[PDB]
C-alpha cells in the first residue's frame, strides 16, 4: 500500500524561453503578443473614418471640386490618406504651414461647414461671378473651390475691400483664404484694376500683410499663375479683418471644430469595412486584448505596445514531463492527473488513483493569475500615436522624432523580452518548490512508512480510503 | 522545549508582490513623496523672481507697470502667475518669444545697464517727446524703462547710425523696436523721413526692416504697433543700428550670468520665507524619497516624477500576530512578544530571545537592498516647462511625447521593482527562519517550531554549541 | 561533494551585498579604444579637415583636395574646419543642409551650368576676389559662378536645369548683395534688380539691399548661398537683372545608411572597425560601452556606468558549514578530485545562456552624430539634449540593476547546486553510509 507526490503532465506542445534555458515545454501558458490583423481598416468603437480617397487634406479643406463628397463630412473616428490622395489644390500654388493644419485637424472630433462670409451679400461693391478656372474644372465646365471665393473687380473698379468676422461659435474656426498671383500684368489689371495691390489678413493673434508679385511660373493644368493658400485657427470672441485692393481669394466656407482624443490621420491602401475596432492600424485592426503587439507602430485607438519581439510567451503551468523535485527525484509528471497541478497517487487493496491537491493547486493558481495580471496591468495601454509629417527643411526634426520612437521601441522590447525570461524562470522554480513542499508535507506527516525514493511512499500498515484522504487533508 | 520563531508587531503596513497584493508586513520604508508644503520658499537660501502682475515681455521691456521688478539682480527661479498680462503696453509682437524665455530660464543672474546712455547716445535727434498714454504711468504718458522712443529734432531726422561693442564679459541681451505708425502724418510727425528703414546687425544677427502705415483695431487708443526684438550679444561682438525713423531704441540691455539651479515657473502659490532643495509649482518638497507624484514641474535636486500612488517597499516578513513553508507554514503564526529581532528562540525550563547573530546578517542585507535602488535611482535636476507658439504643435506634441515616455518607464521600472523585489524579500525572511529551524534540528519535534536542559545549556544551543 | 575554487580576484556586488570575490566572471562594458579614426565596414570616411562644410559644398579653393570626394563612410569635421565661405556670407538652412549630406552614400559632382558656353550674353571672366585668393591671384569657388556685365549691359539671365540623373541633385548658388551704389552698377549695371529661383518644391524672389556691412577678409559685402534638392523630372529655373552667384557645378546624390558627421581631431589611419567614435574605435563586442555617446556603426549602448561585472561562477553550503572551496578541483564547477560532467555541464550551459540572453535583447546603438542647432533654436536643442540625456539614464539603471539582480541569482544558482549534489549522494547511499557507483548515479 502506497502513495505518491507528483504533478500534472499534458499533451501541449507549448515553449516558452526562460533566462537559464530556450525552448522548454510547459503544461499551461499565455501569449502576450498580438501578431496578426484582420486587414481592414474598421470603424472606432462604432464610428466610421473619414476616407479621404482620390483626395489630401487640401483639397478637402479647400473644397476641391474633386472632393465634393467631403463636404457634409462632419464627424469621424480617424482620417484615412491613401497613395492615391493626389487631388489638392487645383488652382496651383502651397499652402503655408501644411503639416501643422494636418496636426491640428489630426484631433478634430467635430467639423461644422458653415458660410462665413455669404457669397450673395458681403461683396457688394465688387463681382463675385467670374472667379473660376478650367483649372478646377468640374464636368465640363471651369469651377473653383466650394469653400474659396475668387473675388474680381466689378466693372472697371475694385474698391478697397474690407471685411471682418467675429467668431461667436463657441469654438475655435478655421479659417482658410488665398492669396493669387497673376502671370502677367495684363492678367493683374484684367482681374483686379490696380496694380501694386495688397492683401492683409488679421486678428488678436494672428496678422499677415502680403504683396502680390507678378510672375510666370512653369504651367501647371495650363495656369501659370499661382495661389498660395493660408489658414488660421480663430478663437471665440476673437475677430478676422480683410483688407485688399486685390488678389484677394475670400473666404467662403469655415470650419467650427471641436478637438477630441482618440484620432489621427493614418496612411493607408486598405480598405474601410463595416468592421468595429478599439485599435486600429495602417494594415488592419488589432484584436487589443494583449499588452504587446509587432504588427504596427502606428496605432489608433486604446492599442497593445508596439515591440519588436517575434514571441511573448508567458509560462503559467509547470514544465510538461509525460529544487529537485520536477523532473529530479519525482522523475515525470501524471498524465493521468487532470483536476490540478500537484496531487497524490495511491496504491490500495480498493484500488489505484490520482487525486489532485485543490489547497496547494489553488494557491498555485492565484499566485500566477495574479502574476500575469501585474505584468498585463503595469504595461499601459498605447492610447491614439499616430505617423508625424515633415516638410523637406525639416529633416532634423523628423529624424529627432525618428530617434524618440526607436528608443523607446528598444527600451519596451528590452524590458517585455527580460521580464519574461526572468518571470519565466522562476514561475518553473515556483512550481518545483511547491512540489517539494508537498512532498516534505506528507514525509513530515507519515513520520510508520519509508521513502522509496521517486516520490512515493510504501506504507508498513494498512491504509484503506479513509486512511488516504486523511493524509491529503493533513489530518492523519 | 525550545522554538524557533519569527517577530511580529501591531504594523497594518500593506505592500504589494507579483504573486500577492496587500501584504501586511511588519517594517517597511516609504518611497514615494506625496504631499508638498504649498509654498514657493527660496531655493537653498536663494529668493525667486516674483515676476506677479507682469509677464516676461513686460519685465524685459521694462513696462512702467513693473518697475519694483528694477530692483531684482539676482534670483533662484522666476516666477509668473495667472495674472502674469503686463507685458508690450504699446501693442506689437515681441519676435521668438518662446526662444527669449528660453535663453531667460536658466540665467540666475544680471545686471541692467545703460547700453545708449539717453543722454550722449543720439546729439542729432529728439529723445524727449517718446511717450504714450498706452504706457500711462501715474497719470502721464510714459514709456519703457529699457527702450527709447526716438523722434525727430526740430523737422529732421538725420540717418542714424549706433555701434556697441560688448565688452562686459558676458553674453549682453539687447532688446529693440520698429514702430509702424497708423497712418503717413503720424509717420511725418514723428520721424518726417518716409519709406525708412531700420537695420540691426552683429556677426550672427542681420535684419533689416521697413515699416509699413497700417491702421490696425485699437488696443490701449493705439492703431500703430511696435514689433519687439531681441539678440544675445556674445562677448567682443559688435552690434550695429541704422535707421531712418521708426526706431525705439535699446536704452538699457542686460548682461547674463547663466546658472546651474533656475529656471522659469507658471504658479500662483505664494512666495514665503521658507527655504528648500526640491521645489514645485505646487508647493516645495521634502526631497528625501526618490521618487514623488506630486508635480512633473521641478527646480533643484528632485525625487524623480512618477505616477504612481504608492511604491511601499518591504523590510520586514509578513505580519502575523509562503514558499518555504516556515512563514505562514508549520510554524503558523508571529511571536509579538519576541522583540529584539527578526528570527529567535522562545524557551521553557525549569528557571523569548532574538538570534542576533541571524538577525543581524539579514538587517545588512536588507538596507543593501534599498540602499542599492535608492542609489541607483537618480537625483532628478531642475526640468522646467517648454513653450510653444500655435504654429509649433508638432514640436510640442514631440516635447509632450518625450516626457510622457519616459514618465511610463520610470513609473514602470519603479512599480515593478518594488513587486519584484517585495516577493523575494518576504520569501528571504522565510528561507531564513527554515535556516534557524534546520540549524536546531541539526543538533537535537513538535511540529510548529517547538533530557532537562536549564538556562545555560539552552543558551548554549542558540549560541549553536550542543 | 564539493565546489571549485581557484585564484581570481574579480569582483560583483549583488542586490544584497558588495564587492564579494567571484570564480569567473565577464565584463559587459566596454571602455576603451583604438585612439583612431578608421574605415566603416571597409569604406573610407571623409576628411575635411581645414575646410568645413560650407568651404567643401561652395568649393573654397583651399577645399580643392575635396572635390573628388564621391563615397565615405562618414564626415569628420575637426577643431580646424574653419575654411568655408571664403567670400563672407552664410548658407540659408545650413544645419538642413548638414542633416541632408550626413546621410548621402553616393556624391558625383558634375558641371550643371558649363562656364564657356552657358552664359553668351554675360562676362563669365571677371567674377574673382582677393577674398577667396588662390596661388596668389583673386580667385573664386570651384562650384559657384560670379556672372558680370558684358561691356555696358547686364541683360535678363534665364536658365533652367532638368534633373534627369534619376537621382536627387543637390543644387547651389548664392545673391550678391554690393556694399556701394558703384559696385552694384560696376558689376551689374541695372539698379534695381532681382534674383528669382524656382522649381516645383522651391520658389524665392529677391531684391539684393546695397549694404555695406563690416569687413570681413577687405569685403564690405555679402553673399548670401542657398541650396536646394532637385527631384528626377523637375526643373529648376534661375531668372536675374543681376546679383547672381549661378550654379557652375552641382551633385547627383544617393542617399546611404544613418552615418553622420562627426567631430574629432583624431587621425584617420588604415584600419577598420564596426564601430567608431570621436576619441577612437570600439571592438564593438560587448552590449555596453561608456567611451563615447557620439557613435557611428553598430555600437554598443553608451551608459555611464565604470564597471558592469556580470558573475559567472560560484563564490571562491557555499560559505556556510563548507567554509571554502578546493582550489585543488580544477575540472569542473561541481564534483566529489573527479567533476560531475552532468552537474558542471548543466550550469555552464545555463550560464552561457543567461550570459547570451542579456546581450542578445540588447540591440545596436547606431545613434547620430552631430545634431546641430542655431542660436534660434534652443529649444529644439534642449528637447534633443532631452532626448539623449534620457534614454542614457534608463540604459545606464537598465544595466546596473540587472547585474546586481543576475548576480545574486547566479550565486544562488551555484549554491542550490551544491546542495543538489550533495543530496545526490544522500538520495543514493541510503542508510549504507554515515565511488564510480555513487558517481555514476548507480550504487
Ligand atoms: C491534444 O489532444 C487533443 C484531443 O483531445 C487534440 O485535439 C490536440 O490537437 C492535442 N494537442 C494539443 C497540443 O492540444
Ligand atoms: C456591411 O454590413 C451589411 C449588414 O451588416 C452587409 O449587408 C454588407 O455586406 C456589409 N459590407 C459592405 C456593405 O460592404
Ligand atoms: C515723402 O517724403 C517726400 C520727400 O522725399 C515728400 O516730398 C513727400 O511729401 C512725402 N510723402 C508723404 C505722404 O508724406
Amino acid at each position: 500500500d502506497t502513495i505518491c507526490v507528483g504533478y500534472h503532465a499534458n499533451n501541449s506542445t507549448d515553449t516558452v524561453d526562460t533566462i537559464l534555458e530556450k525552448n522548454v515545454t510547459v503544461t499551461h501558458s499565455v501569449n502576450l503578443l498580438e501578431n496578426s490583423h484582420n486587414g481592414k481598416l474598421c470603424s472606432l468603437n462604432g464610428k466610421i473614418p473619414l476616407q479621404l480617397g482620390n483626395c489630401n487634406v487640401a483639397g478637402w479643406i479647400l473644397g476641391n471640386p474633386k472632393c465634393d463628397l467631403l463636404l457634409t463630412a462632419n464627424s469621424w473616428s480617424y482620417i484615412i490618406e491613401t497613395s492615391n490622395s493626389k487631388n489638392g489644390a487645383c488652382y496651383p500654388g502651397e499652402f503655408a504651414d501644411y503639416e501643422e493644419l494636418k496636426e491640428q485637424l489630426s484631433t478634430v472630433s467635430s467639423f461644422e461647414r458653415f458660410e462665413i462670409f455669404p457669397k450673395a451679400t458681403s461683396w457688394p461693391n465688387h463681382d463675385t461671378t467670374r472667379g473660376t478656372t478650367v483649372a478646377c474644372s468640374h464636368s465640363g465646365a471651369n469651377s473653383f473651390y466650394r469653400n474659396l471665393l475668387w473675388i474680381v473687380k466689378k466693372g472697371n473698379s475694385y474698391p478697397k475691400l474690407s471685411k471682418s468676422y467675429t467668431n461667436n461659435k463657441g469654438k475655435e474656426v478655421l479659417v482658410i483664404w488665398g492669396v493669387h498671383h497673376p502671370p502677367t500684368d495684363s492678367d493683374q489689371q484684367t482681374l483686379y484694376q490696380n496694380n501694386h495691390t495688397y492683401v492683409s489678413v488679421g486678428s488678436s493673434k494672428y496678422y499677415k500683410r502680403l504683396t502680390p508679385e507678378i510672375v510666370a511660373r512653369p504651367k501647371v493644368r495650363e495656369q501659370a499663375g499661382r495661389m498660395n493658400y493660408y489658414w488660421t485657427l480663430l478663437d471665440q470672441g476673437d475677430t478676422i479683418t480683410f483688407e485688399a485692393t486685390g488678389n484677394l481669394i475670400a473666404p467662403w466656407h469655415a470650419f467650427a471644430l471641436k478637438k477630441g482624443s482618440s484620432s489621427g490621420i493614418m496612411r493607408s491602401d486598405a480598405q474601410v469595412h463595416n468592421c468595429t475596432t478599439k485599435c486600429q492600424t495602417p494594415h488592419g485592426a488589432l484584436k487589443g486584448n494583449l499588452p504587446f503587439q509587432n504588427v504596427h507602430p502606428v496605432t489608433i485607438g486604446e492599442c497593445p505596445k508596439y515591440v519588436k519581439s517575434t514571441q511573448l510567451r508567458m509560462a503559467t503551468g509547470l514544465r510538461n514531463i509525460p529544487f529537485g523535485a520536477i523532473a529530479g527525484f519525482i522523475e515525470g509528471g501524471w498524465t493521468g492527473m487532470v483536476d490540478g497541478w500537484y496531487g497524490y497517487h495511491h496504491r490500495n487493496e480498493q484500488g489505484s488513483g490520482y487525486a489532485a491537491d485543490q489547497k496547494s493547486t489553488q494557491i498555485a493558481i492565484d499566485g500566477i493569475s495574479n502574476k500575469v495580471n501585474s505584468v498585463i496591468e503595469k504595461m499601459n495601454i498605447q492610447f491614439t500615436s499616430v505617423g508625424k509629417e515633415f516638410n523637406s527643411l525639416e529633416k532634423r526634426m523628423e529624424n529627432l522624432n525618428k530617434k524618440v520612437d526607436d528608443g523607446f521601441l528598444d527600451v519596451w522590447t528590452y524590458n517585455a523580452e527580460l521580464l519574461i525570461l526572468l518571470e519565466n524562470e522562476r514561475t518553473l522554480d515556483f512550481h518545483d518548490l511547491n512540489v517539494k513542499n508537498l512532498y516534505e508535507k506528507v514525509k513530515s506527516q507519515l513520520r510508520n512508512a519509508k521513502e522509496i525514493g521517486n516520490g512515493c511512499f510504501e506504507f508498513y500498515h494498512k491504509c484503506d480510503n479513509e486512511c488516504m484522504e486523511s493524509v491529503k487533508n493533513g489530518t492523519y
